[PDB]
C-alpha cells in the first residue's frame, strides 16, 4: 500500500511547549474549578452527567491489592489497567469538585500504581494483547489528566514517583508507536495521541519536545491515509469514533496547554458525519462499521466562529450542536456507550467538561443533498427532519478502497426511508474481525449493492485515486450523479491481471425526491455475466419476476414500512432469490432475502426503480420498456406518470411518451398527463409525446421544473464548452429574462424558444411574461 499518495491533510509536527508546567491546564485551570462545579445546573444535560460522574463505581470500589501476573487472560489484564486508569481519573475529578480527602487519596494511590504489573514484559504485537497501544492510549490520557488535577496536592516525594511512572510509559510508546503501528491506521493514530498527552502533560520533562514531534508526525501518517482532506474516515464510522476517543481529548489539550489550535485543520472530520447521517442521525454501516451516533456536541463550542454550507446564517457549531441531539440513541440503551471503549475510557467527564449548554441547536436549512467527490460519497436527502417518515436519504459510495477495515462496496448505496433502515450494506460482521464469516460473506462484493463482471468487484482505476463522479444536479424536484469504476483496476489484496477489461458507469436520480432509479452502464471488450445485488435490509422479502418487496417491522432500528423494487431489462436477465446476513451491530445479525439479477452481456444496462412505502401504501404500477438498445419504464405513484429510459451512445430512440439522443431522460407528469417536470444526460433534444421540449447544438445535462407558466427553474450540470440551450415556451408567452447563477444572460426568442448560449453550469430562471 502507498501511504503517501491519498488527498487526505496533516498539521504542523513542531513541539510547542510552555515555558513551565501549569496544573490543572489540560481541560482547565485553577480558576475554572468553581464554573466546573457549577456546571451541573446549567441544564438536564450536565445534570445527568454529574449524577453519573458523582456515582460513578470507580469512587466506590476497593483498589485492587492484586496486580496480575503475565500469564493471565488478556481481559483480566486490559480491566486491570482500565480500572486502574478510571480509579486515578474519576477520583481525581471529585477531589477538584468536592474537596474530599478520599478522592485525593484514591487518586494518589493509582496513579502511584499506574502500569505496575506485568505490561512491560509484555508484547503488544502480539494479536489480542490485554496491553494493545489501542487500550494504552486511553489509559494513558486517564492517568495523565488524573495527575494533571492533582499534582498541586502531592508531597514533593509522590509528585516525583508518579511523574517517574507517567515519564517511563511516554518513553516506552515513543520507542515503540512504529513497531506497535507499522501500518498508519488507528492503532498508529490513538496511542500517538496518547503520547501528545503524556508531552503536554509532562512539559518540563526534558525528552516532551521530542515525543509531542514523534506523535505529531505519527498522527499526521494516518490523517493523511485515512482521513481526506473533505473530513471522511476510509476505515468507516466505528474507526472514526474509536479514533475520537484520543483524537478530541488530544486537540483541547495542545490548545489549552500549548495555545496551539488545531480545531480549524480538523473541522471536516466533524463536518463530514453531519452530511452523511441518516434521518436519526445514524452514520452508516459501510467499511468494518456499525451504525453510530458522531459525538459532534464535544467539539461544537470550537466551532462558533466557523461557517458551514450546510447553514444560509448560522455557525457550524450550532449546526454540530443540532446533529448529536437529533440522534436516535436507543441502540446503546441501557449502558449507553457507543465509543467502542467501554472498559477504558470515562466519556461522562468528557462530555462534562466539553458541552457547551449556551450553543442553540439549529437545523441546517439548505438542500439536503451533499456532493463530497474528493472522497466519493453523495447523499441524496429530501430534509434535515429527525425522526420523520417523509424523509427520504440515500448514501451513494465511491471512496477509494483503503488496505484496513475495507469491504468490496464500490458504487453501492442504502437507503434510509419512512423511518426504516432499507436497501442495506450488509455490516462489519457477525461480532468482530477475526470470523471467518467477515472474508467469507461481509466484506465481499455480493454483500453489497453492487454489480459484479465474472465475480470481480467494481474498483479504483488506480490506487487512492477517488471513483470519477460527473453531472451532479441538485433540484427541488430531481438530484442526479454518476460514478465510473472498473473491474481490472486496483483492489486490496493487490491482483495485476483480468481475463477481460470493463467499467460500470452507475448514475442514481432522487425522482420528486420520493424514490430511487439506479441507472447501470456496462462495458467490456468480452461476454462476461453481469450479477446485479439488491439487498433489502432486515426485511421479508416477496414477489416475483422483476419485482422484489421487503416489508420491514418496528424493530431496534425503525418502524413497519416495505420497499418495492423492480428491475430492467425483465426480458435480457433473470432473477435469483439468496440469502444473506445483514447486522448493523455487534451480535444482532440475522439472514434476509436479497435477489440477484443476471445478464451475460458485452456492452449492456441495467435499471432499478426503488420506492420507500409506509406499511399500508398502494404498491405503484411500474412497466418495463426495455428493447435492444434502450432500457427503462414508468412508474404510476400517488396519480403521476414518471418515465426512466437509458441508452449507451447518443442515438435518437424513444420509449413511452420519451424521445431523446440523450443517454438518459427522466419525466414526471402530473395528475392531468403535463410534462411538468423533466432531466437528461447529454442530450441534443427531448419531444415528449411528440412535442419539442428542448434542443441544443451540442450535448447538454440539465434538469428542468416546468409547472411554472410564469417561471421554469432548475440546473444545468458542470459545462466544458458553450452550449446553445432552446427551451420551448409556454405558447404565446415571452421571455422576460434569463438568470444561470443569479446574472441575467443574453436571450433571444425564436419561433417560441427561448434561446441562450451557456458556457457554465447551475441554477437557471427562465422568467416569462404574460
Ligand atoms: C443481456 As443483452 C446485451 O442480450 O440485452
Ligand atoms: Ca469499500
Ligand atoms: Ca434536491
Ligand atoms: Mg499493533
Ligand atoms: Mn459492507
Amino acid at each position: 500500500a502507498n501511504y503517501e499518495t491519498y488527498d487526505g491533510f496533516k498539521v504542523s509536527e513542531e513541539p510547542v511547549l510552555p515555558e513551565k508546567e501549569v496544573h490543572p491546564s489540560l481541560w482547565f485551570t485553577k480558576s475554572d474549578i468553581q464554573k466546573i462545579k457549577e456546571k451541573k445546573n446549567e441544564d438536564s444535560f450536565t445534570a445527568e452527567l454529574w449524577e453519573e460522574i458523582s456515582n460513578s463505581p470507580y469512587l466506590t470500589m476497593e483498589i485492587p491489592t492484586d496486580i496480575p501476573s503475565a500469564t493471565d487472560s488478556d481481559t483480566d489484564i486490559h480491566k486491570y489497567y482500565g480500572n486502574m486508569s478510571r480509579i486515578a481519573k474519576y477520583n481525581a475529578f471529585m477531589y477538584l469538585m468536592t474537596g474530599k480527602s478520599e478522592y485525593r487519596l484514591r487518586a494518589t494511590e493509582a496513579l502511584k500504581r499506574a502500569f505496575d504489573g506485568p505490561i512491560y514484559e509484555m508484547d503488544p504485537t502480539v494479536s489480542g494483547s490485554g496491553v494493545d497501544e489501542i487500550y494504552r492510549a486511553v489509559w494513558a490520557q486517564n492517568f495523565a489528566t488524573a495527575y494533571d488535577w492533582i499534582q498541586p496536592y502531592l508531597s514533593d516525594e509522590d509528585d516525583e514517583i508518579i511523574r517517574e511512572r507517567l515519564a517511563k510509559e511516554a518513553q516506552v510508546v515513543y520507542e515503540n508507536l512504529y513497531t506497535w503501528g507499522p501500518r498508519p491506521h488507528n492503532h498508529l493514530s490513538k496511542p500517538a495521541w496518547g503520547l501528545g498527552t503524556l508531552a503536554l502533560t509532562l512539559s518540563d520533562h526534558p525528552d516532551a519536545s521530542k515525543w509531542l514531534n514523534r506523535a505529531l508526525e505519527a498522527a499526521n501518517t494516518n490523517t493523511l491515509y485515512f482521513f481526506n482532506k473533505d473530513g471522511h474516515y476510509r476505515e468507516g464510522a466505528h474507526y472514526y469514533v474509536y479514533s475520537l476517543v484520543n483524537l478530541i481529548p488530544f486537540l483541547y489539550h495542545y490548545k489549552n496547554v500549548s495555545g496551539v489550535n488545531y480545531f480549524p485543520e480538523y473541522k471536516n472530520i466533524f463536518e463530514w458525519a453531519v452530511k452523511i447521517r441518516n434521518g436519526r442521525g445514524w452514520m452508516p454501516n459501510v467499511e468494518d462499521s456499525w451504525i453510530k451516533p458522531a459525538p459532534t456536541h464535544m467539539v461544537a463550542s470550537q466551532y462558533k466562529d466557523t461557517d458551514t454550507d450546510l447553514h444560509s446564517t448560522a455557525k457550524l457549531a450550532n449546526i454540530l450542536q443540532w446533529s448529536y441531539f437529533n440522534t436516535d440513541f436507543r441502540p446503546w440503551e441501557p449502558d449507553g456507550s457507543y465509543t467502542g471503549a467501554s472498559y477504558d475510557d470515562t466519556w461522562d467527564i468528557d462530555q462534562y467538561l466539553t458541552y457547551d449548554s449556551t450553543i442553540e441547536q439549529i437545523k441546517p436549512d439548505v438542500s439536503g443533498t451533499v456532493f463530497m467527490n474528493n472522497s466519493g460519497q453523495t447523499v441524496f436527502r429530501s430534509d434535515w427532519n429527525f425522526n420523520n417518515p417523509n424523509s427520504r436519504y440515500l448514501l451513494f459510495q465511491g471512496v477509494a478502497e483503503a488496505d484496513n477495515h475495507y469491504h468490496y462496496d464500490h458504487l453501492s448505496f442504502i437507503i434510509h426511508a419512512e423511518n426504516q433502515m432499507m436497501a442495506s450494506d450488509s455490516g462489519y460482521s457477525r461480532n468482530s474481525y477475526g470470523e471467518g464469516i467477515r472474508t467469507s460473506w461481509y466484506l465481499t462484493a455480493e454483500a453489497h449493492n453492487v454489480i459484479t463482471a465474472n465475480g470481480e468487484h467494481p474498483k479504483d482505476v488506480s490506487e487512492n485515486t477517488t471513483p470519477v463522479s460527473r453531472y451532479d444536479m441538485d433540484t427541488d424536484f430531481f438530484d442526479f450523479q454518476e460514478k465510473e469504476a472498473v473491474y481490472d483496476g486496483f483492489t486490496f489484496p493487490e491482483k495485476n491481471s483480468y481475463d477481460f477489461s470493463g467499467k460500470q458507469i452507475r448514475a442514481i436520480g432522487f425522482p420528486r425526491q420520493d424514490y430511487f432509479v439506479v441507472a447501470d452502464q456496462l462495458f467490456s471488450d468480452k461476454e462476461v455475466q453481469y450479477d446485479l445485488y439488491l439487498h433489502g435490509g432486515r426485511g421479508e422479502m416477496s414477489g416475483e419476476g422483476n419485482y422484489r418487496l421487503w416489508t420491514y417491522e418496528d424493530d431496534r432500528y425503525g418502524q413497519e414500512a416495505k420497499m418495492a423494487a423492480w428491475v430492467f431489462p425483465s426480458k435480457e436477465s433473470i432473477f435469483i432469490d439468496k440469502e444473506g446476513e445483514v447486522n448493523y451491530e455487534a451480535g444482532a445479525f440475522n439472514s434476509y432475502g436479497y435477489l440477484n439479477a443476471r445478464q451475460i452481456a458485452k456492452d449492456t444496462m441495467f435499471m432499478q426503480i426503488i420506492v420507500p412505502l409506509s406499511k399500508y401504501a398502494d404498491i405503484p404500477e411500474v412497466v418495463d420498456l426495455s428493447t435492444d438498445d434502450v432500457v427503462g419504464g414508468t412508474v404510476v405513484k400517488d396519480n403521476e406518470k414518471d418515465t426512466f429510459m437509458q441508452q449507451l451512445n447518443n442515438a435518437e430512440n424513444s420509449l413511452g411518451d420519451i424521445t431523446t439522443d440523450a443517454t438518459f431522460a427522466y419525466t414526471n407528469e402530473n395528475s392531468n398527463n403535463e410534462l411538468q417536470h423533466f432531466s437528461v444526460r447529454q442530450g441534443t433534444s427531448l419531444d415528449y409525446k411528440g412535442e419539442n421540449i428542448f434542443v441544443s447544438n451540442k450535448p447538454i445535462t440539465f434538469a428542468l421544473d416546468i409547472s411554472d407558466e410564469t417561471q421554469y427553474k432548475g440546473t444545468i450540470a458542470a459545462l466544458n464548452e458553450t452550449v446553445e440551450l432552446r427551451v420551448k415556451n409556454p405558447v404565446g408567452v415571452p421571455t422576460e429574462s434569463v438568470v444561470v447563477n443569479g446574472e441575467n444572460i443574453e436571450f433571444s426568442v425564436e419561433d417560441g424558444y427561448t434561446v441562450i448560449q451557456v458556457a457554465e453550469g447551475g441554477d437557471i430562471n427562465i422568467n416569462f411574461g404574460e
